[PDB]
């Protein structure tokens, strides 16, 4: 007899878990208990700080809730205004010299008038052979070029895409892209070239909200505090180490037992796989394809300069930079880096030098976030890195050559992307379904690998859903058809269902 | 303060209405009752039977499941295997003096050549069109034409469908046929024609389940019978008169009053929004279109004839009978009329002549179902239409001359079919919104009135899924999307969930 | 027995009898004779001359030729290299205040850019349809559209087609403009509105030679120059009043007979049926469509304004002007006009004003060509005409109000265009088989009626060719397929052949 | 000064060379001559005899005429009605144990029902591809499998022509073939195979004439006689040894030197080029190909048997038989082979045993012509071709086991057919232009290289055209324009022209 027994183990306190821990105690029917090997929930959601103070995700965070549900565990964690900055959704593409504006067909009025030709050309193919096409494309590089035609594919999605996967656009899927036809909108986008026209897709009604304090991590730290402490176990002692699936028993590190019922798993599958030493399982799991992410930020003096503005976000085809994403973290909230008042020694300009003298200096700062992509295709060079982000920085004419760095950050992710290769669904369909028959829902951007629903609210709701479909026998949307939640506004699930107004009477 | 106060009311006790109750009944959560003016559940699902001994559904009636929760509650209800007879699912459409194999197109080899070669020619002429095609079709008809050519739709769809719809098919939608490319599958009709081919669409696999005693109605009865009595109110005594939707009152007969927290309603939304006194609802709902049934049944002395034999259901687009479609009904079970040492006169012969002899004789018995629609479009007249019927199965060589006829049967239903007109969705969107602002699921064939999810199964989970709305939050997928319920096995939703299994635990 | 007796008799001297003559002069076989009633050979190829010394051909004239035949014997006519002059074939479109080069839809950048997005969006359109189109068009409209879209068809070439045939594009044929396939070019020309950039179709291989004196009716005079005199008769001693077919003989207005094997009759075929009394033919023929041409000659005084420089022909599709051609003859010789020293009064000034003096001044004079249509759909004021001419000269900024008009010329021709329309093949194919079988060789402009094989070439190419098959068995190619001879340089036939060389040794 | 001196020199005296001859006598202008190393006229188009008197042409000769000037040289050599005999155009391919009727894919319904299903859905991708091309066919084989689907390619036109040109399909050009758009009839294969009609394309007006007596050779004789015999020079003393281009001088092999002003050469271009001792025309020649023909013949005791009837050349795609067609040629005359009372004894059975008897027996007899091509990409084995041959008879069921062979033949040809290669074109367009920089027009079959102007008649007016280009300036039609003779009825040239009759005069 194990040290514990619940009905529901959720192993995991990242968004997924957090979510089927949520769903469970709202329920508060079948016994639960939920852990996490880090002392602090979040996961990928989670924020670091440097010692100078300035705060980093991992990488861009930007919500977009697709479910209100979510929205409700959100709103109660963090309930009031002041608890949450919003900004429109900015953001552009570095492309020779200039920032054009999302999204990039519609913008490049901007580039040189002989690139506009060869970009207009390359869509016309398009849209002729569009008009004839009776398949489906069956690689991303295939949807690009009969989205974009090959002038734009070149200048933007493949090479970005690539910085992006760390694998070739050749050798991904493309149905995690929707439903939606692979054909171009050639009329917008000469429209928009004829007229001299620029337009971003943003706006008073394109917006997104960023919470005040702690970055995104401190939305889970502030959801995991509503839960029931004597149901969470949290760090050292939570760390799951043994996976017993026949016995239905978790071993934690520090010998604890737990017998389960129903198993929510969370963890990356290809580590559950492991830990249920189950060779089998570890043999597809080990087919599957991720890529791992480097996290930089970059600390730097002065107020917010003119060149920068209000951008948000910021893609980087081009090879004079190893970052595939900027993000201007300062931003998001004035919190995420220190006040005007505090002192800081410059420890570099950022052409490399190290400056005159060690005198602490005042602000204000603003800060910067960047990342970048690494697989088995693509090594990166970990001790030089930082400095390339760097200079990539001066290249693209985000940073001058003077301006000073008064922090740095870099911190590298093994699981960072599950990659939609062209092999992802048939390994997935023999290793999910094999999982679910011992009563394993293994679920989350690496509990179930699918990025398309891959965000902070697809993994919440695969959680959510997960406890829904052991409890109540609810359809599991999100985790089986991602066009089907994203499509749409899900707003019938709420954190007060009718259950819990007819039970409080 | 109202007679009776419950949590959730349920209106009606046809199919819609038990499932709501059903799962109602499984949760045992909120408070709940269902009513219904007749003695006996089951609505159009219903079985009457005439004073010879005759059975007759509402006319053909076969049940496709797309549901386990259905199949786990006709299980429960009619749990013997002897409960039940399988039957190959066996189709034909009667033309030119030809009984031909469903699907039709595959089977036109039985039609004169001159006339096949008009069909391919007109399939070659869509096949050719639907390469090139770059629109939906916006009309049934146009959907028709492009699915089959025009010579095989002339010869079916085309008159067959305006004698079920009592509308022309250029009057009505055609998204409610689901979301499969309106094209042809010329290779498979004329390889089918080339061979000589006339091979039905049935097999061993092909099958449906037939109660064994009660026709279709024992179903519902049965199903009805696992309900707590004491929170059922059927016949009379239970039928509504009054919907006050702004105090949440409900109004019977008698004069018992029926306080509520939410609104199952099952009833036709017609009869609904005069039961409100709600004029605005009243004109809307007077918006839709619908037409009537008769349903004529006809007994008949002889062993099953051999020109009958195996033969379920049978399609009529020529213009020599006054039905659309004939059911064999004492092939789906031989409890549907009265066996063979039962004594019947002989009423008439089938051509309407008197029979030599007014002494009863034996049998064994044989019976056909008839249906005849009605509409503003399309008149009946009932003295004449029983008559009508019977000279139709004379044309149609259903009957011979000389075949005993033992007993009639007339019934006009008039909500029979909700008709998907171009109009429906948008008369709709204006109806179902307002009746959900006051917390009434207006739900069912006529509850909701979308053919396409219309059947028994789709009948049942609506009511099943407006109660996992309402105190579950659970998507209502029937009703929203059936496309995406009739195009996969549901099967996550169980008689017994994980939430009854930890709770008897 | 007649006055004259030949083997082959040829009515008219316009460039097709003249062809006829050169090649039966050239082949000095059987023997001949011309016949025109005009004192001066060269039909509507002729030029007429103001008393104030302005010379107008009957409209624009430019050469092209597609004959090394036609080149001999030009050259041959006018053999001194300072019997021609040459230029490039300079050509514009007015349009919204704007002199567009062209062709037209490759320089709609000088349109304004909402104009611009339009056209587009129209050829965009049109190349979609092009990709998938299955059928010739059967109108010129349809061809026209098909070609440009929506958009640029209705800026040029609709509304510049009524006003030069008189009829609406909708009624007549599209064959006649060639076997190319009716397809934009899109990139072409998105590609020039991208760059903001115009191009013509000229340049220093794109020329035409034009006659340094007399204007074009100056090469038929010197032609005819050629020929043995005494077997031409010119003037009203040579005008055909009668012709009668059974008996092989023409009459002249002075009473004399003619008495011919084959006839090659080169007058309008409508007046051929006539003189021929033939109440059959006469029918036909009018059944034939045709248009009038006003030509309008301008004098002014001025050496050659900068708006205008080295524009040589000008289409006018708008409403603000009458004409849709103008041309600036005084480009084409220095001796269209008179000489600068040459003294005369101004007539009246461009906005209709009388002069401040009449007396006479010097020059230097430049010169406009008018062409204004006629037909039974557009009815042309003869008393105003003149007067709306030159007002549309100051509508269209040719001529500034102060400009000084010193000479005018105003002709109508009753035959100026044979019209393409939708009938013409119809009745042409019982025409001129029938005056087939009685010998009659019917060919030319209004001889054989289409326009498309209707220029200086094509017609005199007619006449020979008329000749070659009435003696040596030749296909008349340019007749019956214009499409051949317009897509080749036609090289075999010259003016000295095998025949004349092998005779001489 | 050379021995002779002409205008015009002919070499060769097969049609081409008899209708330059033809046409310079008609002319009677530059003096002339015709020089052939055969004393007998007809090159290919002659016929050999075997010691029993059955007469073979080379291979099968049918002639189907474009030309009125042809027919009125035929009318002139053989004017008496009993110099022709009438046959129907009858044609089969021989298929699987079939005869199938010309042309196969609208008799398919013959063929086994699984085989047609097969065929017909080649076709039907082959129609859906056709439906959005928008290239020409590069290749015969691609022309081909868009024509008629895979299917039926493999069936017939894809193994036949490999038996025919001795090279494969996709080596071959497809231009030669006319402008016709290259796709399916699908709804006339179809409804032959829907009805299970057959159908050749032959009848009434659809025959062919043959000579009486001579066989093909008999007319080219006759014609040759009809030239007055001192302008002709056939036989050793004719035969071409050497070409001085320079000094347009011919010597002869017994020495006679005649010097030209112009040369037409029939001979193969190939041989000209040695002939001149030119070693670039000899060069270019050597790139072009052409396959030999093997001729055999075989003469049968018997009356017609009725499984051969009426029938007049076949087709054999198959590979039990080393022939690609087969005529019956003792049903083009009754003179093509010896009287029923002509004794003669048995050489063979067609098994290949030998006779009973040796004694000679009498008729009647029937005559059967064979053609196997060969390359140097499908080498025949000269020694055995005969027996093969036979065997394939038997294999074939044209000839019993028992039938008894009186006759046999067989002779090559080395240069048979002008192949249609990718490289014809380029190749020829280096040579024809230079010979006729030097006034030597080679024309015919292999004068000139191209097999879609190669029969008797096209063959015939290359020469008549060619000599109206060097005296008339005419165009040389049916050396650059095949499309366009071959696509008309070509009437303007006749035996007698207008030329002719004004002489008379």
């Amino acid at each position: 007899h194990p040290d514990i027994s619940v009905d529901v183990l959720v192993i995991g306190a990242g968004p997924t878990g957090l979510g089927a821990a949520k769903r469970l105690n709202q329920i508060d029917g079948p016994s639960w208990m939920i852990v996490d090997s880090n002392e602090t929930p979040g996961g990928l959601a989670s924020t670091d700080v440097t010692p100078e103070g300035f705060l980093y995700d991992v990488g861009g965070h930007v919500i977009f809730s697709h479910y209100k549900y979510f929205d409700d565990c959100l709103d109660e964690a963090l309930p009031k205004e002041d608890d949450w900055y919003t900004h429109q959704r900015i953001s552009y593409v570095r492309c020779q010299g200039q920032w054009v504006p999302a999204p990039f067909q519609n913008n490049i009025s901007m580039l040189p008038k002989e690139e506009q030709v060869k970009c207009i050309d390359g869509m016309i193919d398009a849209a002729l052979e569009a008009r004839v096409a009776n398949t489906k494309p069956k690689t991303f590089d295939e949807w690009i070029v009969r989205m974009m035609g090959t002038g734009i594919a070149d200048l933007f999605m493949r090479p970005y895409n690539f910085k992006v996967w760390a694998v070739p656009t050749t050798k991904m899927q493309c149905a995690w892209l929707g439903e939606r036809v692979a054909a171009p909108n050639l009329k917008a986008v000469t429209t928009n070239v004829i007229l001299g026209k620029t337009a971003g897709n943003w706006g008073p009604n394109a917006t997104f909200r960023f919470p005040a304090r702690g970055g995104t991590g401190g939305i889970w730290i502030a959801v995991a505090n509503t839960l029931p402490k004597e149901k969470t176990r949290f760090g050292e002692k939570g760390k799951v180490t043994k996976v017993n699936a026949n016995n239905k028993t978790v071993t934690l590190q520090d010998g604890t037992t737990i017998g389960y019922k129903k198993l929510v798993s969370t963890m990356a599958v290809d580590f559950l796989a492991e830990a249920m030493n189950d060779q089998e399982l570890v043999g597809l799991t080990k087919q599957l394809f991720y890529s791992s992410t480097h996290v930089i930020g970059v600390g730097v003096r002065g107020s917010r300069p003119e060149r920068i503005g209000d951008k948000c976000w910021l893609y980087f085809p081009e090879d004079n930079c190893p970052f595939y994403r900027a993000t201007i973290f300062s931003n998001y909230s004035p919190y995420n880096q220190p006040e005007a008042s505090a002192a800081l020694p410059t420890m570099q300009l950022a052409d490399g030098s190290r400056p005159q003298s060690t005198e602490a200096k005042e602000g204000p700062y603003w800060s910067i976030m960047l990342e970048v992509s690494e697989s088995s295709m693509k090594p990166v060079n970990q001790e030089t890195i930082l400095a390339d982000c760097i200079q990539g920085l001066v290249n693209t004419e985000m940073l001058k050559p003077t301006d000073e760095i008064v922090s740095t950050y870099h911190r590298r992710f093994d699981h960072g992307y599950p990659t939609p290769t062209l092999e992802r669904e048939g390994t997935l369909t023999q290793i999910l379904p094999k999982l679910q028959d011992k009563d394993i829902w293994s679920r989350g951007r690496f509990g179930s690998w699918r990025y398309e629903v891959g965000n902070q609210d697809h993994s919440f709701m695969l959680g959510v859903e997960a406890v829904d479909n052991i409890v109540n026998g609810a359809v599991e949307l999100t985790l089986n058809y991602p066009d089907f939640v994203n499509g749409r506004q899900n707003t019938e699930r709420r954190l007060v269902d009718g259950a819990q107004v007819f039970a409080k009477s």
